[PDB]
């Protein structure tokens, strides 16, 4: 059985005011395994009032970064301590292979530990001097918490994506309301328990589960929420930013993508094929930065794709708890239907389904989709243009570096890309030319909390993580003082 | 001296607007038409953005080094300094600010390009900055690349300086740009085009479209090939701009309005502080975003201070901005003029006291002149206390408690700036931290240095311009992460 919880507001478990709840479904069995609170606008009001109250106390926001760091480290210890509990819940809820979930939960701890360090570095950045040319004045910078922030996250790494926002927010001195995805809210609710166990002050983090328009939208439109951190689809990001615009409320947008993986002839085919499959099929294909468009040099394309299908066919598809699982079911019935629709229109538009594109025969139940390889691609095809968010990879060949770069940048998106070539000068040339927020060289998808992360173009804007993460939650306050004790001397005294 | 007549500045040449419209230039001092400017339309926005995109796709600009771009930025500063007298004169007649104020603006324009030249060179040093990773298998660094084509939209209260705050870092970053300055004061910005050709700025790197906000500004915001908008203007326009940009999930920065508090405690030299409060609210003819327009003064010295405040104010020379000793000129236009007069009138109507001014000066019977206005007996529910007036109009209220002053000062939807006066420096810093604002002046009001970050919170917008923050607004922070192992990943089972 799974946990059963209420909303987490002001250090305590509270029932949604309208008392609606929605199903939790296991994507591996299609069965109802529990349910979660379904917050509405009334719950948002209560949660942000608590967040505002917590922000105004003398125990969090104006405290030192080192002080908040003890909490972040304690959270990291708690998570690591309760590792089995979270991994199992994440696996049951999200359908991702057990081995993937342990890395997620490992990364959650890593991220809180990383931002404890960032909270500490903050102290030394306080009253950072600004050198002015006039001896009459002095200037420095204060870095203060912005205030109450709304954090809205997706389901593909349920607790990790929440953590990418929570850790920086707390590190900065903000208080927060989290609204995780309705497709995978179990571990994020469990996180409320962790907060209470580390004695995180009441109202510092509030957790509201529910649907986007019912719990999320009121969070974005609330007069007393100073900032929104949003991760989701480009279409939703547009709505969120449009709403924020009414109150001129700042947002960050981590949105969708259709990232290319470019592969030249001078590579180790077997090493690149594994990265290619990690690039497009890992996390069951539900990666924002998934390298879902393979561009491979025509001189090695036939051999490459042959070994691609051979590795792909060796991927163990099973219940995510089965020993050796390397591909689980996609997250939901809705997603399953969308992905299957993408596959059919691909076939209808003239694409070749070279492998997969179907349900695994041995698995009667669960939203299981075979890793799918799609060839004979035209660039006008939907499957080439739009984010599928399923284990579906498109293949095109190129003749020259010139054509590789043209094809790689031929997308409205711009989150990431990967480039493979033993000529590292070539790699750098491609790297600079890619219209993208992140470039992997001779790999695809490694994600470190140390490095800034974000897209351009229709993949959104702003950078989370690394030294950039905490500054999304800061008021950069200028303070400049007249130290002369002299009259200004612009006007005439009477 | 003559007022130039100039076409749009596009792709390094002077181009008539496609629909061939022009709009008047009015001298605020005389209410008379002194000239005219191009009135760009959406059609012109399209050709400008195309030119900027083409200029970006070369590697003589976007892909070159910061040091390369810096030679142009310094060339530009030197050219502005060389033509200083010309720009000062045009800025004065066009904007309506005192000549002495315009002199400073143009000094600051040149200083700003110099500062960002330095920031362009520092950018080079920053390229490929190592990022330490825990796994010896992977190495990471950051590339700081120009975002692309940017839309830069600026207000009339410091015409060339406000434009420059955007141009200098955009170009330093390596972006190409379309500037649309205010239709109320476009002369000097258009003139900036001639400077660009004189330093050999590559065609299309900066394009200048003058015209109406809706007609020229909005199509720039909603254009599909503009990657980011840098906006300075009213909170109301800021909302429009961000709502428009949101349709394309287009990043924006917003430098909006304010209703900034000036907090004066009892331990001060009253004549020193009085000059700073008039400077804080009446300088630039009251047309300052960060204007300290809400005077919060200790009840202890309230009486004396307001008395001296009034005396200094009576002594402010109001005149045509070219007149020797001018310390207050006309507000920018008829519409602002009327707006401000209406603010004052409804303030009377709600029972506020017009202690001084509030009226058009006797000896000036044409021009948008308004006496510096001191309004007292305030309630916090009055329009004049809540809303940005943008004229030489100061509200006054007393306080007894420190916690009262803080509460009154933060009792605003805005959050741009603030000023606190106290000989007690421990008290200043305490106040500084508590104010819900992006900038705090201590024992002064309004001095603006390019070296320090600038912007607000709350309804005053978000984002920081200038200082070491200015350049970043125009960058793609690119993570580059590479596998140096040449070993199998070993996640999947090899076939
Ligand atoms: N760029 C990144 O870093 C990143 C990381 C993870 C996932 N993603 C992306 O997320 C998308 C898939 O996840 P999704 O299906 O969860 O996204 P979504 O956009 O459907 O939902 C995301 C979140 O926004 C909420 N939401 C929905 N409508 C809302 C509204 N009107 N107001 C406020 N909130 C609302 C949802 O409830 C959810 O918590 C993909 O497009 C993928 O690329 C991006
Ligand atoms: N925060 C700051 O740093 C700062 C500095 C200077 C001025 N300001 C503010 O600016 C305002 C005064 O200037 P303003 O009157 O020129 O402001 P405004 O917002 O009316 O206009 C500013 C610019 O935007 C344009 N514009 C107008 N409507 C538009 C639309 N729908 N779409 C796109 N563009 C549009 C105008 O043509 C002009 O160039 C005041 O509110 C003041 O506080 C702020
Ligand atoms: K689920
Ligand atoms: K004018």
């Amino acid at each position: 059985p799974i946990p059963a919880r209420q909303l987490f507001i002001d250090g305590e478990w509270r029932e949604p005011i309208k008392k609606n709840r929605i199903p939790v479904i296991n994507p591996s069995t299609e069965e109802i395994i529990g349910d979660i609170p379904a917050a509405t606008a009334e719950d948002v009001e209560v949660a942000v009032v608590a967040a505002r109250r917590a922000f105004r106390r003398n125990n969090w926001s104006a405290t030192s970064g080192a002080h908040r760091a003890t909490y972040l480290r304690a959270i990291a210890a708690k998570i690591t301590e309760k590792k089995d509990h979270f991994v199992k819940l994440e696996t049951i809820d999200s359908g991702k292979p057990f081995d993937e979930a342990v890395l997620d939960i490992d990364d959650v701890a890593s991220c809180f530990e990383y931002f404890a360090g960032q909270a500490e570095a903050l102290d030394g950045k306080q009253k950072a001097p600004v050198t002015l040319p006039m001896e009459r004045f002095k200037s420095h910078v204060l870095r203060q918490p912005l205030g109450v922030v709304g954090l809205i996250s997706p389901w593909n790494y349920p607790l990790l994506m929440a953590t990418w926002k929570i850790a920086p927010a707390l590190a900065a001195g903000c208080t927060a309301v989290l609204k995780p995805s309705e497709l995978a809210s179990v571990t994020c609710l469990e996180f409320g328990e962790v907060c209470n166990e580390v004695g995180l002050p009441p109202g510092v983090l509030n957790i509201l589960t529910g649907l986007g328009p019912d719990a999320g939208a009121p969070l974005v439109s609330h007069p007393d929420v100073d900032k929104i951190a949003f991760t989701g689809s480009s279409a939703t990001g547009s709505k969120v930013m449009a709403s924020a615009a009414q109150l001129v409320k700042p947002v960050t947008l981590e949105l969708g993508g259709k990232s290319p993986i470019v592969v030249f002839e001078d590579v180790d085919i077997d090493k690149v094929v594994e990265w290619t499959i990690f690039g497009c099929f890992w996390t069951n294909g539900q990666i924002a930065s998934a390298t879902s468009r393979l561009l491979v040099h025509e001189s090695i394309a036939a051999e490459f794709v042959d070994k691609l299908v051979k590795w792909t066919k060796n991927i163990k598809i099973s219940d995510p708890f089965e020993e050796g699982c390397r591909l689980g079911p996609v997250i939901s019935k809705g997603q399953y239907d969308k992905i299957m629709k993408f596959i059919s229109t691909a076939k209808s538009e003239g694409a070749t389904i070279l492998y997969g594109g179907s349900r695994p025969e041995h698995l009667k139940k669960g939203y299981y989709i075979e890793p799918t390889i799609v060839t004979d691609i035209s660039t006008s095809m939907q499957i080439w243009k739009e984010e599928v968010f399923g284990p579906v990879l498109c293949v095109k060949t190129f003749s020259s570096e010139d054509e590789a770069i043209a094809l790689a940048n031929d997308t409205e998106y711009g989150l990431a890309a990967a480039v493979f070539s033993n000529d590292l000068e070539r790699c750098e040339r491609i790297t600079k030319a890619l219209e993208v927020g992140a470039v992997w060289v001779n790999c695809s998808q490694p994600c470190f909390v140390q490095a800034p992360w974000g897209g351009i173009k229709r993949s959104g804007f702003g950078r989370e993580l690394g030294e950039w993460g905490i500054q999304n939650y800061l008021n950069i306050k200028q303070v400049t003082q007249d130290i002369s004790d002299e009259p200004w001397g612009w006007y005439k005294s009477p």
